[PDB]
DNA sequence: CCATGCGCTGAC
DNA sequence: GTCAGCGCATGG
């Protein structure tokens, strides 16, 4: 297996791939957090993202995307997600992300000279993204390949707060999923909705 | 030890 | 559709 600071494609999971729960995209090593949506270290990069319609000022434009950087959110009370209520900050997450950028982390943001240079990202869409986006698969999640950042920024996002964005684009040989070259490769490649072990049986009598 | 957290399940 | 909160993995 590879190292859990590992760049780059999983080995044997082509893009396409399917899962149904997060905890099987991290058993699998494509996002190892289970719940958070960026993987990354602070002096390294981030390895991977899940576009899950977490975040109001996403904007998924399928090769092309503006990821919002997480925090700027209380979350006292035991809770894991909730709207805006205070400035993202360029720290944890935020700054592996920016990192992979192929140019100097910059605290007011920067742009790559190259960005095919950039550390390579990996890159899945949840179902939940479906709601604003049409590049969301229908259900579960769904390993769609490598991308780079090819810039980040600070701006003041939907709530009035800031928050961190970037952008990505795609740079992967194999075809988006979406599109009929992707379908037809997922189809010849067998790839099917991966559920946990006896999960369909429980499913039903629910 | 402690912060973070783009989930998930059940009750309206 | 809202919404309250819990275990756990990862990073530091």
């Amino acid at each position: 297996i590879v190292p859990a600071n590992h760049f780059g494609p999983i080995p044997g999971v082509p893009v396409g791939t399917m899962w149904r729960f997060r905890v099987q995209v991290s058993e699998s090593g494509v996002h190892r957090p289970h719940v958070a949506g960026i993987h990354g270290r602070s002096n390294d990069g981030a390895y991977s993202l899940v576009l899950a319609g977490g975040y109001e000022d996403d904007v998924d434009n399928g090769n092309y995307f503006t990821y919002t950087g997480s925090g700027g959110r209380d979350l006292s009370g035991n809770k894991r997600t909730a709207g805006q209520s205070s400035d993202q900050k360029l720290t944890n997450n935020n700054r592996a992300l920016a990192l992979n950028c192929h140019s100097p982390i910059n605290e007011k943001g920067a742009e790559a000279e190259d960005w095919r240079q950039g550390k390579p990202v990996r890159v899945v869409r949840n179902m939940k993204g479906g709601k604003h986006s049409k590049y969301a698969p229908a259900e579960g999640n769904r390993y769609d390949g490598i991308y780079k950042v090819v810039k980040y920024w600070p701006e003041r996002g939907k709530s009035g707060f800031l928050v961190w964005r970037y952008l990505l684009r795609r740079d992967d040989t194999e075809p988006e999923p979406w599109t009929r070259e992707g379908k037809d490769r997922t189809r010849q490649l067998g790839l099917t909705m991966q559920y946990p072990e006896g999960y369909l049986e429980a499913l039903a009598n629910k």
